[PDB]
């Protein structure tokens, strides 16, 4: 018998090299595949150039037109294979683009931006927020959408890839909507879980192929560096040697035989005892899964920390909140620039601040990540008053509670407000910072980033989680993005920053500890190892006070 | 054809309930099996079982007498294996035995306190130094012979449990080993992984019994909670519910079928790629890796902060080291009781403490950590004298560097150093400040603990690693047994206490950080929620200082 025999499987991307893998090891285990497209076209060719060479049944085989992002498109089509078949047993959510190849720096996020791309002739057909829908939509929604036709002692299958938690010059648009996917995986598992469906989450490494040494060479020209570099990095974090391809044992990259013959595990009852758990097929890459770190003391700061500085504060609906922080930054004796995203807020908030009496190094103006052009402008005007922005501190675009809900029974908006607001902010807020700290390039102390989660939901901060994800891939690509631009003389100032998490700490007296050491990161001539730094639960005990 | 066919296999304790369950799978899936443990008769009826059970041929299967914790033994083991079929495949280390089920209070470390129990109608057979090598020596010695004899594309598999990394009660000396057993695994994956042959790591969570299902009604009766809580603890972690057993779904445990069918696949050729993987068959169960982070703050101390308090500062070897760190405390205004192993070092460290100056507030005492009875003898002295000990703080017990070499060409004798020294030398102290603080649990300020990590031997920290992560889960033992002794009202006051990993940085105040973070923890009111505190690389840039 089969080991996935009398079994209905689901692979998204099924026309991809991975793909073909996995359904050529399913078809020979004895499962009926639907082959997931966004063409019916390259799809039904993929399906059929199978057919021939494997031995199936034409019956054992299907395809469907599916688009993740297009949800109107995932439900035709799950309605499709459950008339046709009448469930899911195994989904293999493998569906996954590139993404746009630019560093941070240039990202394209408007249409416009990217047929910009097109003209330098470039090979990204993707936005920023194309590759979030086309990279982590799919697997949010075709698993919602599948969920509900997946019967007790089923199986979800994410597929990540190992670069979500490594550096990966100039590749930002595909690691953080995989790294998202990451926590979404974990978070599904938890909701899935009671209902008896495993979710489990595959980080194929570099997957060997002819094409694969020279792809990385390349990327090695981009950067100024010695063809090989690339490779080397992975290889010198790998553990495991292997003879592959009759070929002698070396430092090679995984198979996709080796992917293929885990979704035949994760697939087969022989996985039932599994949840929530990772399989990293990378010859033993050494990364760890949060490169964190809690905080053991109270912020302790003096009052000339700032001279000469100047905080850019990106903040969200809630402006009063990020006032707080703004409040602690000018106590230390920096400049600080209130940037908020609605105008409406500008005049509540500019009176608001008379009424306290904070006129001295604050000033407000409208600073909204939607549109990216106004804000370059924006922080260009604030500069002409002759003190460069040194440090910008971000914090989240929507307010607290505002996303909230099961990943599968979240709203249409859940996702997509979660996915444009919550990740084009980052990246847009990245290129900015990344843009103005080349054409100023001179300031007394190295330019310093601070993102900042959101106060715990008290919902379980499934969204926290998720952001926090994100934002922490985000950083360590902005952090060698700049480290590698700098030893290349591109840059003079090597740019570099961290993310408090607050989520989890419900005190009163969080936000002056959180906003505490946000200053001590921006205006400390310090640089903090550890990517995200959380809160302790209780702070008077985990310190001294 | 067997998805394991041609491999010659060795499993260790293959007379238990996965041992059998292993074996029969792997007969299944073609493999040639190798049945182990220390009784023959044993070892042998069980193969008679096994070969009627499953159809298999009596030549595919065979046995071997070897005591893990007699390295001679399991030389002449393997030696007959290669001389009958003339390589090692798969090399299962299930061999383990559950300890002493005594909690840390009533630790048993000498022959004749085992006895003292085994008078008294508990199932304790074995003392702690005994769990150890049942547990954590026999993984270290079958493995580190069977290497040689493995050729490459091989697979060693180490099966622990998650129980080492979560709290277990009054199962200090099963969890400890186990605990250690996790990061040897890794150390051994990385120096055999670049031979190609792959060393992953088997989680087992509770595995489904009869038996298993009262041991927990049984450990309920110990702590004093309703039966059914340690079942809902576990319960409680699981994401995942299942159908298993024939009864409706719900939380239930794993079967020992999902262990045996893992061996199957990570044996097998399909996992080629997995290496230092941890493979978790725990239904999903919610326990992070390591609850640690590192020191992004300088010990700030003031001069009465210990005024009233006492600290013991139990030394190993290198007696000049702690000297330094019980001047950081006596600065704080604290008294210090000095603990030397060699009595001849008593009375060295005297003359020392003129010429430097320091009389008041220290006293010198031979401590050592083999002589329990003395330990605890002169502890009541110093209480006589007037003040309660209200602090300890744990040097290692050898000099340094003096356990050095990668596990595999280790001496002979270098584990059997490091598994009596380090691991019985941090449960006696355990023990012995259990039965103090139990005697004196109202002092000034709750009691304090402090395991101090040697300094870097520049060379991997090969022991470094593999002690660190063993107190660890000591610790996490110790905290959760005082959480419990405390809330049922067996005891007024609640112990805690951290590990300082120091061998992370190598620069030269190393040791004064150290004695200032160790002077916090002890003297000043706090309870930090992570048990492994690092010393940060660079203390110049974590540090604004
Ligand atoms: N190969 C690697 O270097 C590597 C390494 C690590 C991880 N991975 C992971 O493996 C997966 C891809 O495997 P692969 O190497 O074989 O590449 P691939 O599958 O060729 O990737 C492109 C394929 O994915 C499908 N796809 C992409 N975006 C989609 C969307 N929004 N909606 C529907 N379908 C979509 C496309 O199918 P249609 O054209 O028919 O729509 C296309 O055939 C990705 O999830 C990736 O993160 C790959
Ligand atoms: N049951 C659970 O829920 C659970 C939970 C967590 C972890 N585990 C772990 O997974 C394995 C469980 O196997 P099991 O459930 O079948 O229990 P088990 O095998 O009955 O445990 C005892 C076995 O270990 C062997 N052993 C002990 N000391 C030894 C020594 N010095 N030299 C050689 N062999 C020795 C014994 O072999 P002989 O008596 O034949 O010499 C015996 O077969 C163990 O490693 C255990 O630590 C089990």
């Amino acid at each position: 018998p089969g080991r996935l025999a009398g079994k209905i499987a689901v692979v998204t991307g099924a026309a991809g090299n991975l793909g073909g893998h996995i359904v050529t090891h399913y078809l020979a285990e004895g499962a009926t595949v639907v082959m997931t497209g966004r063409t019916p076209d390259r799809t039904k060719a993929a399906a059929d150039a199978l057919l021939k060479s494997t031995g199936a049944d034409p019956s054992r085989l299907a395809t469907v037109a599916l688009d993740g992002g297009d949800i109107a498109s995932v439900r035709a089509a799950i309605a499709e294979v459950v008339q046709k078949f009448g469930r899911i047993d195994i989904l293999v959510n493998n569906a996954g683009s590139a993404g746009p190849k630019q560093p941070i720096e240039n990202l394209p996020l408007s249409p416009e931006e990217l047929a910009a791309l097109q003209k330098t002739g470039s090979t990204d057909s993707e936005t920023v927020a194309d590759a979030l829908r086309n990279i982590f939509g799919v697997a949010w929604n075709v698993a919602r959408v599948a969920a509900p036709h997946i019967p007790e002692g089923g199986s979800i299958i994410n597929v990540s890839t190992i670069f979500s938690r490594t550096p990966y010059y100039a590749r930002a648009a595909y690691v953080v909507p995989k790294a998202a996917m990451n926590a979404w995986s974990r978070e599904l598992s938890l909701e899935l879980g009671p209902k008896g469906i495993r979710v489990n989450l595959v980080y194929p490494g570099p997957i060997e192929s002819e094409r694969i040494r020279s792809v990385f060479a390349a990327m090695d020209a981009a950067r100024g560096d010695e063809a090989g570099t690339t490779a080397t990095q992975f290889f010198d974090m790998m553990s495991l040697e292997r003879a592959t391809g009759g070929n002698e044992k070396a430092k090679t990259f995984p198979t996709p035989e080796d992917i293929a013959t885990t979704c035949v595990f994760l697939g087969s009852d022989e996985s039932a005892a599994y949840n929530g758990h990772d399989f990293e097929v990378t010859h033993g890459m050494s990364v760890r899964k949060e490169q964190r770190s809690t905080y053991l003391a109270r912020p302790t700061m003096r009052s000339m920390d700032g001279t000469g500085l100047a905080v850019l504060i990106a903040a969200g609906d809630d402006w009063e909140e990020a006032l707080e922080i703004a409040q602690v930054q000018l106590a230390c004796g920096a400049q600080v620039v209130l940037g908020l995203p609605r105008a409406a807020d500008v005049a509540i908030a500019e009176k608001r601040c008379k009424a306290l009496g904070l006129t001295e190094g604050l000033s407000i103006i409208r600073f909204s990540r939607k549109d990216p052009a106004a804000m370059e402008a924006a922080l260009e005007e604030y500069t002409r008053g002759g003190t460069p922005i040194s440090g910008a501190l971000f914090m989240p675009a929507l307010g607290a509670g505002e996303l909230s809900g099961a990943v599968t029974e979240a709203e249409d908006n859940a996702v997509e407000a979660l996915m444009d607001a919550e990740l084009a902010g980052n990246m847009a807020l990245a290129r900015t910072m990344s843009r103005y700290w080349k054409r100023h390039d001179n300031l007394l102390q190295p330019p310093r980033f601070v993102f900042v989660s959101h106060a715990s939901d008290g919902k379980g901060d499934i969204y926290g989680h998720i952001l926090r994800a994100a934002t922490e891939q985000l950083i360590r690509i902005w952090r060698d993005e700049s480290e590698i631009d700098t030893a290349h003389g591109r840059r003079r100032q090597a740019e570099w920053g961290n993310q408090i998490v607050r989520f989890t700490n419900t005190e009163a007296e969080n936000i002056r500890f959180t906003a505490g050491h946000a200053a001590r990161i921006l205006l400390k001539e310090s640089k903090l190892g550890e990517i995200t730094l959380y809160v302790p639960a209780n702070i008077g005990e985990a310190t001294g006070a």
